[PDB]
């Protein structure tokens, strides 16, 4: 119908397949004629940890104010190929409404308590080649509905 039209974009900023951060890009656009309340949104991006640590993501820039989007770590259960691990990005209801036919960026990164090392080559959301905005399916966004864009491993 016209409530589920956001639109998914992604790269990673950073492409080392040994790396101690991972950077996720989103770019998410309101194809629709309604807006979209941002809260009610979440993205995962899916990977294998090598190596469980306490993680932290911080939003380094988004037009909906950085201190507004956060990020939570789950682990995937049962665990599968590419993917043991998952960041959830959320919205405070203060990111407000994503009017249509306009986009906004979500530049994050996360790294573990230690900073010791990732392998982003097995990750199933880690796209190596993209040095832009793509339309990916390896990620995946949610409404208050639930999934709403991607394919979850
Ligand atoms: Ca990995
Ligand atoms: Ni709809």
């Amino acid at each position: 119908g016209s409530h589920m039209n956001l639109k998914v974009e992604f790269f990673n900023a950073g492409t080392q397949a040994q790396s101690n951060s991972i950077y996720p890009k989103f770019r998410l656009t309101n194809t629709g004629s309604n807006a979209i309340n941002l809260a009610d949104v979440k993205l995962h991006y899916y990977f294998t940890v090598d190596g469980d640590k306490a993680q932290t993501f911080w939003c380094d820039w988004s037009p909906v104010g950085s201190s507004n989007v956060t990020g939570t770590f789950v682990k995937m259960n049962p665990t599968t190929t590419g993917a043991d691990q998952y960041l959830e990005i959320a919205f405070s209801s203060a990111a407000g409404t994503l009017a249509a036919n306009t986009s906004i960026e979500v530049q994050g990164r996360f790294a573990k308590s230690d900073w010791t090392n990732y392998n982003q080559a097995d990750d199933y959301s880690f796209n190596s080649s993209a040095t832009t905005y793509t339309s990916w399916d390896k990620v995946t966004a949610y409404s208050a509905e639930g999934l709403i864009w991607g394919i979850e491993p």
